[PDB]
């Protein structure tokens, strides 16, 4: 709840090229921050829907910020495989040691943050939303 109706807290992430990315160095598009982990059963059920949301809104609203928890039950190798087996086409990142999740106050995964164009958290969704629900939430 606490973030609903609030500017995004500053956090960082590690992408694939070894880069360390800032949460404020991308803008002009509504943002979809999803905190996920491969071992999680609910993450394995919601991410296929987000994959469908990505291939639709990667030519409309874009910006999928997908952080991943670290580093014991979930590792980078266990991460890159899970993305490859399911064949995922979205850009994902590495929330190093769950630092962004600690900043985002993530107490259950997955957690989806609906961010408007101006980087204001509009809706935090911890329950399951399939594609059409995710398509509708972006519209509303």
């Amino acid at each position: 709840h606490e973030l609903t109706g609030q500017q995004l807290p500053e956090f960082e992430m590690v992408d694939q090229a070894g880069y360390q990315k800032k949460s404020a160095e991308f803008y002009n598009k509504p943002m979809l921050v999803v905190e996920w982990a491969s071992w999680c059963p609910d993450c394995q059920k919601q991410l296929p829907e987000i994959q469908k949301v990505y291939e639709k809104y990667k030519g409309k609203i874009h910006f999928v910020m997908l952080d991943m928890l670290d580093s014991k039950r979930e590792t980078k190798e266990r991460a890159d495989q899970y993305i490859s087996e399911k064949d995922y086409t979205f850009p994902y990142y590495y929330d190093t040691d769950e630092r962004a999740a600690d900043i985002l106050h993530v107490q259950s995964i997955p957690t989806i943050y609906l961010v408007d164009k101006n980087q204001k958290v509009k809706k935090v969704m911890t329950d399951f939303h399939d594609e059409a629900a995710l398509e509708k939430q972006l519209e509303e």
